[PDB]
């Protein structure tokens, strides 16, 4: 209806983190009719502009609720795995921190012309940083927007860096320069201008959508892929989806010759997606009547995700109103005038903050890359799930009550070994993906003993006289949680999701029979149909994942428009 008549050069599934990016470079030179396709809402939310306002975001109609089949392996829970639903994705809900991870990441991923020589300009194309000047590893004038965050704990960060030195750990001066080792500690830089969320519908999407070649729909739901297995091979044709929930018509977007559909739904929904498509293993089509059009073995495997569990302590009744909760609220949950008067003025104080923008990566056990990363936040949890924590504070707003003053420390596995998938509960392309994070699995117990020694890497900071000074005990794991059985049950029960997921449609070398799509991001059995979000990403750098998920449609954008190629290797003679 609002596409009838029309013929799209590019069709972007989902309107995510990476569409914005592909919207905005496809449409760039005029010539290309480029849809964009997002269930969610436009984004004009205050709680998305706000960075403290994540807090608010969670479990909110602004997020997909997904939450994972039962985990037998984690004390018999479902895990709550947020999800940005809106223009901007998750870009739209995210703690906005900056990580590339490390050189050996991309190398580790052993895909030609994706390699760390490969990745770096992409990453650097990108950016604009507030607080690095162009180098090696930095640019300045790309839409990104990176930044040191603006709200300073002046008593609890210099502690913990203190805490951090007094038990050996090194700072890092640079989580994103390849010069250095990854580890150390130090401030996690964030996707902010001036403390407003940079995200990616404002830097990329939002300054172009006044580009006559450029239709962006909202409240618009695929349900599949348009496939047609004439010629003699499987061809994109466009795709389906509904501006009216599950009872809308099926309306059709439809390529002109030559277009082609980019999947954009992020690693949870583009493999659910594709499988509703007939792009997936044989199995699991026919179990819901899919009639298979590319039997593709890796599509839903491989989701990757980092898993968090945290420590949390009270500072002494000395100390009482120096943390991060005492500066946006006071002891009746009132928002504090002083955060909203820094906010407004220059965009400074406790409303900039996401929480866990300080922090470490940390060997626990002589590994080639970190195996832990930790998050410091200068105001303590009262849950050991971080992210329900979070719901709290936002609904403890106006409740008459104080939060108690303290710090918490986020341990997270940034390189973890254990694997899940993503697939179909139903025939319903409405329905929620059947999801499975797979924390703990790996064969050797390797995640687990991450998180365990995390605990004990936190318990030795807080015991270091630079944190003693301010704290009194501990809340979380608390002392009746000292055994190393006591901690790994604690850990199965509390285990959280840090919020990556990538991997579900890997990308791969020629030969690699795991992958879903090749080097230049192509849906192996099908023309005209790509992939390109945190979907493809091989192996899960170490940090968050939204600067790679920009560097991969920064790169599939100068790719498709013909100003680069990837894959590198001269003829042989
Ligand atoms: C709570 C949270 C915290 C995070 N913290 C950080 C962090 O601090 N720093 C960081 O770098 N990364 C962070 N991440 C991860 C990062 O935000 C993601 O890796 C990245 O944004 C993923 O980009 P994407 O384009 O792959 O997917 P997304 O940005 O998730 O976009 C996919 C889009 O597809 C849409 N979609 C889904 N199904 C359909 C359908 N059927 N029809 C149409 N549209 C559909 C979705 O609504 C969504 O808008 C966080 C993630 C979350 C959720
Ligand atoms: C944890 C609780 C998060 C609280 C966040 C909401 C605080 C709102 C303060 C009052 C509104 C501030 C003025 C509106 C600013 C709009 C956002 C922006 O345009 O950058
Ligand atoms: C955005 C600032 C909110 C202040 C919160 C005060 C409590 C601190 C809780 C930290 C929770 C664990 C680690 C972070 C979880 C990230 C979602």
């Amino acid at each position: 209806s609002p596409v009838a008549g029309q013929k799209y050069d590019y069709i972007l599934v989902g309107g995510g983190t990476a569409a914005c990016v592909l919207a905005n470079r496809l449409s760039a030179d005029g010539s290309k009719r480029v849809l964009v396709l997002e269930a969610g809402p436009d984004n004009t939310s205050r709680d998305v502009k706000i960075p403290a306002a994540i807090t608010r975001l969670f479990r909110s109609p602004l997020d997909w609720n997904l939450f994972s089949e039962l985990q037998e392996q984690l004390a018999e829970r479902q895990i709550y795995m947020a999800r940005g639903r809106l223009l901007g994705g998750s870009s739209a809900t995210n703690a906005t921190l900056y990580h590339r991870g490390a050189a050996g990441d991309y190398d580790a991923w052993g895909v030609e012309g994706w390699s760390s020589e490969d990745v770096l300009s992409w990453f650097v194309q990108a950016e604009t940083n507030a607080d690095f000047g162009p180098g090696a590893y930095h640019g300045s004038g790309g839409p990104m927007r990176v930044e040191n965050p603006r709200y300073t704990n002046k008593q609890l960060h210099t502690a913990f860096f203190k805490a951090a030195e007094e038990v050996g750990l090194t700072p890092n001066s640079d989580f994103n320069d390849w010069s250095h080792d990854h580890a150390g500690y130090g401030t996690f830089q964030v996707m902010q201008d001036k403390g407003t969320r940079a995200d990616m519908y404002r830097q990329y999407l939002k300054p172009v959508l006044g580009r006559r070649n450029l239709q962006v729909l909202t409240g618009a739901a695929v349900t599949k892929v348009n496939i047609d297995q004439a010629a003699g091979k499987a061809q994109a044709l466009g795709v389906e989806f509904s501006t009216d929930g599950p009872t809308g018509e099926r309306l059709s977007a439809e390529l002109a010759p030559g277009g082609e559909v980019i999947m954009c739904a992020g690693a949870v929904h583009t493999p659910f997606l594709l499988k509703h498509s007939g792009v997936g293993p044989s199995a699991e089509l026919k179990e819901f009547g899919i009639p298979v059009v590319s039997n593709l073995a890796g599509v839903g495997q491989n989701l990757q995700d980092q898993p968090a569990c945290l420590t949390a302590a009270p500072v002494k009744e000395k100390y009482d109103g120096i943390a991060i909760s005492d500066h946006i609220y006071n002891e009746k949950g009132q928002i504090r005038k002083r955060a909203i008067a820094s906010y407004l003025l220059g965009g400074r104080g406790g409303l900039t903050s996401t929480g866990c923008d300080r922090g470490a990566f940390v060997r626990t056990a002589g590994q080639a890359l970190p195996d832990l990363q930790v998050r410091f936040v200068p105001g303590m949890a009262l849950d050991p799930d971080g992210v329900s924590t979070y719901v709290r504070f936002a609904k403890f707003q106006s409740q008459g009550l104080k939060w108690p003053s303290g710090i918490t420390m986020q341990l997270i596995a940034c390189r973890p070994q254990s694997t899940g998938s993503v697939g179909l509960k139903s025939a319903d392309p409405f329905a929620p993906p059947k999801l499975s994070p797979g924390y703990l699995t790996d064969k050797d117990g390797a995640d687990l003993a991450t998180l365990r020694k995390g605990i004990h890497w936190a318990r030795d900071v807080a015991r270091s006289s630079a944190l003693s000074e301010y704290l009194d005990g501990e809340l979380f794991p608390g002392s009746g949680v000292v055994s190393d059985d006591q901690i790994d049950e604690y850990i199965r029960r509390s285990i959280h999701s840090s919020n990556a997921i990538t991997g579900t449609c890997k990308m791969g070398n020629a030969g690699d029979s795991s992958s879903v799509v090749d080097n230049q991001l192509r849906v192996h059995g099908v023309e005209g149909l790509r992939v390109v979000d945190a979907s493809v990403v091989p192996k899960i750098p170490g940090g968050q994942t939204g600067a790679p998920v920009v560097m991969i449609a920064e790169r599939a954008a100068a790719l498709l428009t013909g100003k680069a190629t990837i894959g590198a290797s001269a003829a042989a003679p």
